[PDB]
């Protein structure tokens, strides 16, 4: 029961309790990620940590869901955690090409929460996604496409490696 | 006269006034409901502060429109403030249960006005119902819910009151 | 591939991956049980702070046991996550009771863990066990049955709730 | 004589100062390994310095199972230390194979001490490797193999190389 709730509807509380699911199904898939780049055959630590500081970052936005649900009067409800949907990660290259595709997905289910909330005219929510999740997930978007960019040059060619250095070392 | 006003229909001057006399009329509850927690055949000072601050809050709310109203060209207009509706609030359970509906009457006149800003393609109006007052009220609803749950808790019985206490002393 | 495995049973391998899945799973209870008590017709913050700490531990002690597999040259391998059990935790002493068999089922998955590094001769997993596991184990079961103790000597009776404060406000 | 000597037999005390002169051994390589990389036509001191510290973490960890071995009333015995098995030590990738053989080797003498210790049920024996020598030895085994897939990556490719600028340089 609650004694709160006030314009909140029975569609949204759903759609965040399955946002939570992605964004902690996001979280796991970092932490496989991470302790890819720490086995020993590839042992690449400065990787590990930034796919370690994804996977904080995707729990605090669940957590940060899981308040909001309880300030409106919503009723958190869990579903299994999938595993993620891979066991090895391949090269820098392939991570940072899953990590996009996973953060578009993330993006997609922000927007459709947006247009539900819209639909059923529920501006707390709308704040709320703005505030936390809309702008931190394009700044990140455009960290990953940069990274992309990046090794794309490095690991592509001596002019590319050339251009990288200077930008990096000179500059 | 105004220089300066754009975009600012005069539905939403109007329904800015009514909701600054609502604000208005919400802090002088909360004066009221303050110093009856004083009396001293009450004497509650914990329950006379927690009103007392709400009183300070609603009366900032009330001067945060008056001076967007004058930041959009809008004429701020008085009404009379009708007293509280009562001149004794009974149980500190009473005075809990009737701050949540005047804090839900608050928050659906909020609601109400970002209904009418959205009507009146309006953005400025509804980031600034962002920005000071869906959230505030919403974490305020959130904390006299809380509230409501611990008072029941506490005065209805020793199971309640042992509960009460391993949280609030042990934990 | 690993040029670094020695000594490092598959059995063991397998075992720890287990146990990952494991605290991994008890982290996700303890999120549960903790916004279980944010909720506002629940409202112990207090529990919610426990519970909330509780998993931040278990979450720890995975990754700890994902640094060591790679340390070893082993290979992480996730499983799905099984939701937590109920979907709401009834009272505190419900609550303190699950999560006390939840810490006593992981604290035989550790002495299994031993059973099976004692069989495979591997001193490394059992110095690791021991010093980041059993001890800190035993410290929060140890904790968990004062609670217990003391949440029934609270909700049970007026004595009890006396010799309760007798200790915890005059000592 | 020693009027301290207790549940120390006479295997643990000889297989101790066997691992003693093991330890020393070990120093004495990377010494040699040190100065091989500080010669002029080598000149990579970063290389020079990695060994020169591993030969004094070898040469306390000899000075440690001394202070050990007189601590339980058994007596030093030192022999012949063999001159290193190469006098030039070709690449950074041959010289870092070098050092995980050594490692290897030096651990699988602490694992061969603990079988001793535990058929002779000495028990201190075993804490004692616990706690300064079998996670020192796993830590460093660990450290060597992510050295040697990165100087591996390093020399073998231009794909390698960028991969390695991106993790290093650009996180
Ligand atoms: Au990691
Ligand atoms: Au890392
Ligand atoms: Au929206
Ligand atoms: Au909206
Ligand atoms: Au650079
Ligand atoms: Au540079
Ligand atoms: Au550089
Ligand atoms: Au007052
Ligand atoms: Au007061
Ligand atoms: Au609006
Ligand atoms: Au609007
Ligand atoms: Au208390
Ligand atoms: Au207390
Ligand atoms: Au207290
Ligand atoms: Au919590
Ligand atoms: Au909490
Ligand atoms: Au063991
Ligand atoms: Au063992
Ligand atoms: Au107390
Ligand atoms: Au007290
Ligand atoms: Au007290
Ligand atoms: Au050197
Ligand atoms: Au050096
Ligand atoms: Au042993
Ligand atoms: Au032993
Ligand atoms: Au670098
Ligand atoms: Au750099
Ligand atoms: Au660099
Ligand atoms: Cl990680
Ligand atoms: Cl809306
Ligand atoms: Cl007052
Ligand atoms: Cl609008
Ligand atoms: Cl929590
Ligand atoms: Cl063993
Ligand atoms: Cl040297
Ligand atoms: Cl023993």
């Amino acid at each position: 029961s609650s004694q709160i709730r006030q314009n909140y509807s029975t569609e949204v509380e759903a759609a965040v309790n399955r946002l939570v699911n992605l964004y902690l199904r996001a979280s796991y898939t970092y932490l496989s990620l991470g302790f890819y780049f720490d086995r020993d055959d590839v042992a690449l630590e400065g990787v590990c940590h930034f796919f370690r500081e994804l996977a904080e970052e995707k729990r605090e936005g669940a957590e940060r869901l899981l308040k909001m649900q309880n300030q409106r009067g919503g009723r958190a409800l869990f579903q299994d955690l999938q595993k993620p949907s891979q066991d090895e990660w391949g090269t820098t290259l392939d991570a940072m090409k899953a990590a996009i595709v996973l953060e578009k997905s993330l993006n997609q289910a922000l927007l459709d929460l947006h247009a539900l909330g819209s639909a059923q005219a529920d501006p707390h929510l709308c704040d709320f996604l703005e505030s936390h999740f809309l702008d931190e997930e394009v700044k990140l978007i455009k960290k990953m496409g940069d990274h992309l960019t990046n090794i794309q040059r490095l690991v592509g060619s001596q002019a590319g490696l050339g251009e990288y250095l200077f930008e990096h070392c000179t500059l």
